[PDB]
């Protein structure tokens, strides 16, 4: 089915943060599998214990952006997450209308990883025709951004965009309200906001941002929305004006607004694409396929030179993810004499930009990661620079490396990841188990505190420990028992 | 013989505009062979009718350049063509001194498929091996124009370039003065101007040019000559300046100037081609021929990504006709999954670009037209945006593609297609038959003004009329009689 | 041995300018070989004749850099360079910690080919590891330059050096105070400079720099040395002007100096080469090996095309030698259509830029000369160019190319050739022997002078004369009469 479907996706595959579909922002170690929808049941059927907070607080995860600007993608406390996700589940049939959305590029649907959202899907010939298509006959494009969208999304407002702005304010019990209080919830009972990277609060934009979509369609215009970014495509600056001005009046009686620093009109034909893209991919050393591999093997001074040139695109234009664009490009089709050479270059671009982190998994087999513990000094000087820049994702994916090879970690590096307080990163060390004793002192420092949201913030490193039986429940509620009893396992192996 | 081939050249094969040699600007189905020069002879024979008003108007066709300018090519009326066309035979070893010209790249020449001028012609190897001779040892390279050229040639000044200023003064019969009556014949009895597009146009401006490349060869100059283009090698900037004094001399005694806004001296070396043709080939998918034809078929992302390229480079530096060269390097080694997206694509840069649109004539027959009717509603849709920017180029082509793809096109559309005006629409219009009252009510507005010259200006339509029987001569002379009796055909079939 | 093997060194293969290990600063008729160690040892015993100048001058050679700015190589009169070489041998013990320094990348090594110092030597790989790898973790890379380096070295530092300034001072023989002494005499007995393009003048300038090199190391600095410029790798901007002021102070104990307009600090990740590079190696067409060579071989258009780009790419960076590399690209690789064309630009460029002259000697087999006398005429105009603006390696090169190629030369040029009186220019118009009397009018001059530093700056065309019997030696000691009778040639053949 496909109820059944959305319930497996909110909870094993988009619980965590899973959106992006080349590479996680989570290390593969962290896996919401298991965590299946009958435990979501059991939890939300659960009503023991008290809370003196009103509302759950989130595992928080800064992730890096091209800009090496945090994003601060949130792991949604599951006891507050079962009973969003059942809640979505049995309203499905009255949820479902924004499947049927047509501006809406990304949003739920039946993928079959077991997925419901993945952003950047779709393959390149459909997209590019959508383009072509969208642009026939057009002078302007206009591109706009919800401000904040995840950072000012008004809950109370999820029954105005079901049911309308008016009918919902008379109407203060109905099916949006419970998912309105069951969002609330989510994050420590706050009626603005909701965090980034389960899906569940992607259906709740959705919700949202439908009857947006649903206004400007029925006006006549030639718009698509990727999550918060809508593109239109207009036929005179009437349009392109217009366009922004009933945009502006929806949001706004949404409660949300447009970026008015992403806000920009371009004469048409622009490009598909972005320019970078374009320049990348015509000065790509793999932009043709042989059809044989040892012609489709590229040489060291190709990748290291294409490299150097994505470098400088990059310094020069700083419009997109340049290197990540360009690393994903030439990582696949490398020689066995590139993969020192591109690893080195790879260990240099990740200490500096610490998202292409995630590639160096992919060399890690072929590299001798022995050597004269070069590679050893490499990882934990990433580390520390991962420390110092408050950076979750590069801190966790050098961990998992870390751990995975098994190299070796330096204790004064280890000083500033206790430090930190990342929670993933914690339960990486959680994990090893040769650090218990640094672990100890930081769960009894969250604990002497008595503040709940402290124990939120911080509960997939209490439910790993709880569950590997190192540590008790910090909670007077069954739903960690509810949750070990049946083998729920946030950090799994196969 | 060359004084045959000279007299089929300037009635079978460059009467129409065809003096481009890699696509026409007008659609091969106007075709102005079949007008031999028998016909020539027994038109020019021929002495009756009376015309109120001085020499005969031209059918009038506004090509679209690669910043979207329109230029004016002209249909000379055949009555004052055949006097023309048969006076510059006749007096052929006279005028062959413009063959002899070696700073004339463009001039009359023995081509293969019939024509005589056609631009753009030589291999790109003697190309490159002349450019490096003549900048041989240089250090500036001079570019001039001759300001209008084609707008304001004197017809008197043909004399003065055949015998000389003085002597021709002195003299007011010779060959060039008849000449120079016929041109004038040509265009309204007009002493300004050359219609542009056929040979004999270009045989006077060579006539009258000719003797400007006399006196700067004379004077030791390395230049060359492209139509109105003058590049001078100079090693010194004495050079430099002398040569743009003596060719504003030059030009001015023979009532010319000089385009000051397209004059500018560069330091050698510079690009033997222009700056944007190197960076598209040096960018280009195509610039490596593999003798096996799979490797040379390209993939979907490479044409695209290539094609988006192009467009960045047109707008960053829009130097050149940048679309219309990278569209011809990728255009004929398509795959067959290609065809739809480049296709599409070319839709896309046809609507923007109406120059772009002869391209459309070599996919069309690989893509399916039926489909849901998606390029019928994009054939009028550029139909529409060609009579909106008034080009003729574009909307003689859509309609070529039109009526022979069979697609249909709305009745809106044509209210703006009788309404532009344009000559050789209204000829593809009328070959349809479907239209035949809105072109009767176009021909009778025509007919009722009384004035020779709008009739003049729609000769080949009332031609094409009264050859299919549709309607009579709007001339009381014999010329369309003997043309019609011996079959003469502006819109000919294979 | 590692001594026998800088003996031969200093004398058969480095004595003339030949650090450039890709094409040489000079033509392959000029050979330092036949030069043997014993002859050095029996010129520095000689102990006749009398000179009243101090010192000895040197054969001096300007040549072309990528801007056609002129560097001062010498050629050092060889009874003062057997002594230096000699001496620099005797006391290799105590001069090999040159060889041991870290810092220094282009230093004393023994080379396969007979060498000891060839910029630009190592392979590509380690050149990308390396610098990967002291780019890892930094965010600063600082380039500095010595100003003069070549031109103000201080001969009286080289003990300074040795056994620390206040020491030598203090001491004020050590065999660094005669060094000094040796390397004065090279130069007309001037305490500053070195002649650039002898090895024994790397050596010293190695000697003087490992000081420098020491001093910086042991502070702790992440720095390589390429002869005068210093690479500095900074964790921060403190390391990044820390090491600047240390810099200047090691380099003004040793009296030399930084060159501030050569100074900037870049932020990490830059660029592995230089920018321009990765644009020409992206962009050229030999960038991929195919394993097969057909499919290695290039068409006429591509490497015209990769040939203007290369052209337009200089124009518009210029911040290294665009030509030089671009043209080593794709000059291999040849196919035989190709090479007439890519001769004939290499001729453009050759004019236009003297130091790309060397990379005509690769195509003049395939070419055939005769032709119509164009490349007779190309030759010349190339040879009144070089005199012109006074480039001997382009004279130098192109009279080889004259003289090889059996190629005629004008009188005319010739005029200029003798006027300029670059010493190794005359020596090959002293080897074909026609000019035997416009020769003998210039060495007449300069004996007529009776100033022996004019005679020392054209020992090289004096020694020629004297070995070839048509003139006697200009000096009263022996050095040129041992080097005739054990058959000293600089100008030999195989």
């Amino acid at each position: 089915d496909e109820k059944r479907h959305l319930y497996e996706a909110l909870l094993r595959h988009n619980y965590f943060p899973n959106q992006k579909g080349s590479i996680s922002e989570i290390p593969p170690c962290f896996s919401s599998r298991t965590f299946t929808p009958e435990i979501a049941e059991l939890i939300s059927s659960d009503t023991s214990g008290r809370r003196s907070l009103q509302g759950y607080d989130c595992v928080e995860y800064y992730a890096t952006r091209y800009n090496n600007f945090p994003r601060t993608l949130s792991i949604i406390h599951p006891k507050a997450y079962s009973k969003l996700a059942k809640h979505i589940h049995d309203n499905w049939e009255e949820i479902r209308f924004i499947k049927e959305n047509e501006n809406s590029m990304i949003k739920p649907d039946m993928h079959a990883d077991g997925r419901i959202i993945i952003m950047n899907y779709e393959d390149a010939e459909t997209k590019t025709i959508r383009e072509l298509n969208d642009g026939f006959g057009r002078r302007f494009k206009v591109n706009a951004d919800i401000s904040g969208c995840f950072t000012n999304i008004y809950s109370h407002s999820i029954p105005w965009a079901v049911i309308g702005v008016n009918n919902a304010k008379i109407a203060l019990k109905h099916w949006s309200d419970k998912l309105d209080y069951f969002q609330r919830q989510a994050k420590r009972n706050e009626t603005h906001g909701v965090p980034i990277g389960p899906a569940t609060s992607s259906i709740v934009c959705e919700i949202i941002l439908s009857a947006v979509d649903k206004r400007l369609r029925d006006d006549g215009f030639l718009f698509r929305r990727y999550i918060a970014a809508y593109t239109c495509y207009c036929k005179t600056h009437d349009d392109a004006k217009e366009f922004l001005h009933l945009l502006g009046m929806e949001l706004s009686k949404y409660k949300l607004s447009l970026n008015l620093h992403k806000t920009k009109i371009t004469n048409l034909p622009g490009t598909l694409n972005d320019n970078w893209v374009s320049l990348l991919n015509v000065n790509s050393p793999t932009k043709k396929r042989f059809t044989d591999q040892d012609l489709n093997k590229l040489s060291s001074s190709e990748v290291i030179n294409f490299l150097d040139y994505a470098v400088q695109l990059n310094t020069q234009v700083g419009g997109g993810s340049i290197l990540k664009y360009a690393i994903s490009l030439v990582i696949n089709n490398l020689d066995e004499y590139t993969i020192t050479q591109v690893y080195d270059y790879l260990l240099n671009l990740s200490w500096h930009y610490p998202m292409l982190i995630p590639y160096l998994g992919v060399l890690i087999e072929h590299v001798y990661l022995d050597d004269g513990d070069e590679y050893k000094n490499k990882f934990n000087e990433i580390l520390s620079m991962c420390a110092e820049n408050k950076c979750s994702d590069g801190m966790a994916w050098t961990l998992y490396f870390c751990i995975k090879n098994n190299i070796d970690i330096d204790d004064d590096v280890i000083e500033k990841i206790i430090c930190f307080g990342d929670c993933l990163s914690l339960c990486l060390l959680d994990s090893s188990d040769i650090y218990e004793e640094k672990i100890n002192n930081f769960v009894s420092d969250i604990i002497k505190l008595d503040y709940e949201y402290d124990i939120d913030r911080y509960w997939l490193l209490f439910y790993q420990r709880f569950f590997k039986d190192k540590a008790p429940s910090p909670y007077n509620d069954k739903c960690f028992d509810i949750m070990k009893g049946y083998g729920v396992d946030f950090m799994p192996d196969e």
